[PDB]
């Protein structure tokens, strides 16, 4: 079966989603995709489905980020007049003739009257342009272009740019830009026809990039092929990358390689359901596998955070580690379904820690962006170790964890303050005091877990003490995780609904209603703080029913104050089950499936967040979720499709059956594992990997 047919790459091409529709390989360096715009300047995302103007095609993209992006090397077919203003090469296009499938994108560009087709290898983009008009057939190569939230930034974003025509078919160059991350890239670009003339357009005073119009001698209907390979290291690295992957001009072959690569992953799960269910699921699977992105050359060389070219220990170095999001479910998903990449990811995290002094917080292009809170590379490593991954040096990995959690670092990890108080005090830490505290607690728990498993008794005791610090922020009077002053008192006034954006506030992208539940490692301890299951459940009921009338304009993703697009919320629906009311978890997961994920461009409730929203969906569809990722226990909610078969790495299969699932039959009567009654509220990683059959008998009665 061809599972790629269920991937709709336009899903999430919207303000809520921030996906890209163009061609990439799983975990690749190239995401070659259209840049679109409308009227005025859009803050974020290079493509949205409602736009009807294409600026060109860039070679690098992040999937589902809030605003960070790469968007390097804009190319655009041009016909007619060669010299124009920088913004005058754009084109309308029809939706009818735009199409995509994993590894491939095509669109008809009305203005130049050119069809564009894009495919990709791990390090190269390959384009095929058909010039219906071949009048001064040309290509714009725009090295100034990049994704910025305003136009002033756009015209100043390049710090350095050098290009060279090596011959009539080959352009090479180097760009450094600054916006979201300090990025150096090098490229080799080749055309399959000789360039007959080239022109540099005049650049703005602050523009350090270049805009090149390259021309070709062509006739109507003729094709031009362009390939471009990138490198972090140098032009020779880019050349070697190209030679390894696109040595000639085999467009159909590259497209097929990409198709087959995607199917080699997607075929690891067989979903039975409606067409829409399969489209939702396989598109999620696709989104989860776009990143982390390989950025090393084919020989393992990469440019690291010290701006030095070095060799990856494993031969491959990855970045794009959106760890605040992904530690929660995307990383667990890789441990199950993409285990052969986990050791490589851990090695990449550790190597960068050894350069910068702490694990990547939000790693991009091998650099640090410091985005969001916590240090959740710690969870990823501890989880991998707990689950039996041994393709990394555990001593080096634990040293990275220990340095991360005990040596203070930017932007938020002031451990002297933290250990003085047992929390980050709101009066001393201007923003995110509570979110940074509670999220750091999880990392200390993870550190303790790995320490215990390595027999590091003293370290385990140290980190276990820190893992209890969540208790220091729970106000029993109001029953919220509440900001706390350095003098011990609670912050007043206190509005538990007030959303924080570091406008400021003590939480991250949310409020106390969400963060009160952020104790993934010790849900029993949190229940105890509440005074038992009954008051805990009463407070959850309030979370899911509280709507605000004077604020909170877009309620996108919200069920009361539960915010499905905000990652702190992702484990919350499962807390009902963990407090002895699983039928409510079952109802709520179904509600999320009914409302928050549809197989349409505008069908997502929120940005995909580098595969985290997608991994949430895939786990929840199977009926279990990693509330506590390091534990390797998956807490039951309810399956959402009739049957899901996992093909595991050793040839075993784990089959999930939602026996009798329907619109109203959404509750679980009973669970059997390998034919025997199963009464625990979770299933272990080990039990999944053993293979077999998990049958949820579905019912109406509740
Ligand atoms: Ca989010
Ligand atoms: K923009
Ligand atoms: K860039
Ligand atoms: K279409
Ligand atoms: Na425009
Ligand atoms: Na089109
Ligand atoms: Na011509
Ligand atoms: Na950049
Ligand atoms: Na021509
Ligand atoms: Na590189
Ligand atoms: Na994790
Ligand atoms: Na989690
Ligand atoms: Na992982
Ligand atoms: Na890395
Ligand atoms: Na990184
Ligand atoms: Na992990
Ligand atoms: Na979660």
């Amino acid at each position: 079966t061809d599972y790629t047919k269920y991937v709709n790459t336009f899903i999430g091409a919207a303000d809520n989603g921030h996906t890209f529709p163009g061609a990439c390989r799983p975990f690749g360096m190239i995401q070659t995709s259209p840049v679109t715009g409308a009227v005025g300047w859009r803050y974020c995302s290079e493509y949205v489905n409602s736009d009807s103007i294409i600026w060109g095609f860039t070679q690098t993209h992040l999937n589902g980020t809030g605003c960070m992006d790469l968007g390097d090397v804009l190319v655009m077919p041009v016909t007619g007049t060669r010299t124009r203003a920088w913004d005058a090469y754009r084109s309308r296009f029809s939706k009818k003739l735009e199409a995509a499938t994993p590894g491939y994108y095509t669109v008809e560009l009305t203005e130049p009257n050119v069809k564009a087709e894009l495919t990709a290898t791990p390090h190269a983009a390959l384009h095929r342009y058909t010039y219906h008009n071949a009048d001064s057939a040309s290509v714009l190569i725009d090295l100034q272009h990049g994704p910025t939230w305003n136009e002033n930034q756009y015209h100043s974003q390049v710090k350095e740019c050098e290009v060279n025509w090596e011959d009539a078919q080959t352009l090479t160059g180097h760009v450094r830009n600054s916006v979201w991350v300090n990025q150096d890239y090098f490229f080799v670009m080749k055309f399959n026809r000789p360039v007959t003339d080239s022109l540099y357009l005049p650049m703005g005073e602050t523009e350090k990039g270049k805009r090149i119009i390259a021309s070709f001698d062509m006739q109507p209907g003729e094709e031009l092929l362009m390939k471009v390979a990138l490198s972090t290291t140098g032009i020779e690295g880019a050349r070697k990358n190209m030679e390894a992957e696109v040595p000639a001009w085999d467009f159909e072959g590259v497209k097929k390689t990409a198709h087959d690569d995607w199917n080699s992953y997607l075929s690891r799960i067989d979903v039975t359901g409606t067409e829409d269910e399969k489209t939702n699921f396989y598109t999620c699977f696709y989104h989860a596998l776009i990143q982390p992105n390989q950025i090393s050359d084919v020989d393992g060389l990469y440019r690291n955070a010290a701006d030095s070219v070095v060799k990856a220990g494993t031969g491959t170095f990855y970045s794009t580690f959106s760890l605040w999001d992904t530690y929660r479910a995307a990383h667990p998903f890789y441990t199950l379904m993409v285990p052969e990449k986990v050791d490589g990811f851990v090695n990449s995290l550790v190597e960068q820690s050894e350069v910068q002094g702490f694990l990547p917080i939000w790693g991009l292009w091998g650099k640090e962006t410091y985005t969001m809170v916590g240090n959740h590379g710690v969870s990823v490593i501890a989880e991998a170790y707990r689950k039996g991954f041994r393709g990394f040096d555990a001593e080096r990995a634990f040293n990275a964890i220990k340095q991360t959690q005990t040596v203070s670092h930017k932007q938020k990890s002031d451990w002297e303050t933290y250990m003085k108080y047992g929390y980050f005090p709101t009066d001393l830490i201007k923003t995110e005091s509570v979110s940074s505290s509670l999220e750091s607690v999880y990392d200390d728990y993870a550190a303790a877990d790995m320490a215990k498993r390595m027999g590091k008794t003293e370290d385990a005791a140290y980190f276990s003490k820190r893992a209890d610090f969540y208790k220091n922020l729970f106000d029993t009077e109001t029953q919220f995780m509440r900001p706390r002053n350095s003098n011990g008192t609670w912050k007043t006034p206190f509005n538990p609904s007030q959303v924080a954006h570091a406008t400021g506030g003590d939480y991250t992208e949310g409020n106390a209603w969400q963060y009160t539940w952020h104790v993934q490692h010790d849900v029993p301890g949190l229940i105890s703080l509440f005074g038992g299951e009954e008051p805990f459940l009463n407070k959850l009921d309030s979370l899911f029913t509280l709507k605000l009338e004077t604020t909170q304009a877009d309620v996108t993703g919200l069920i009361g104050q539960y915010a499905h697009g905000n990652e702190p919320s992702h484990h919350i629906t499962y807390l009902y089950a963990l407090a002895g009311r699983p039928e409510r978890t079952q109802e709520l997961v179904r509600e999320i499936f009914d409302t928050q994920y549809h197989p349409e461009p505008d069908g997502l409730c929120g940005n995909d967040d580098c595969g985290q929203m997608s991994a949430w969906y895939m786990f929840s569809a199977m009926g279990f979720y990693p509330v506590d990722p390091v534990s390797g226990n998956y807490v039951f909610g309810a399956p959402q499709m009739p049957k899901i078969v996992l093909h595991l790495a050793d040839g075993k299969t784990f089959t999930v059956i939602a026996d009798g699932i329907s619109k109203e039959h959404k509750y679980i009567d009973s669970i059997t594992l390998n034919g025997e009654p199963y009464t625990k509220n979770y299933i272990s990683h080990e039990d999944i990997l053993k293979g077999g059959t998990l049958v949820y008998k579905m019912k109406l009665e509740h």
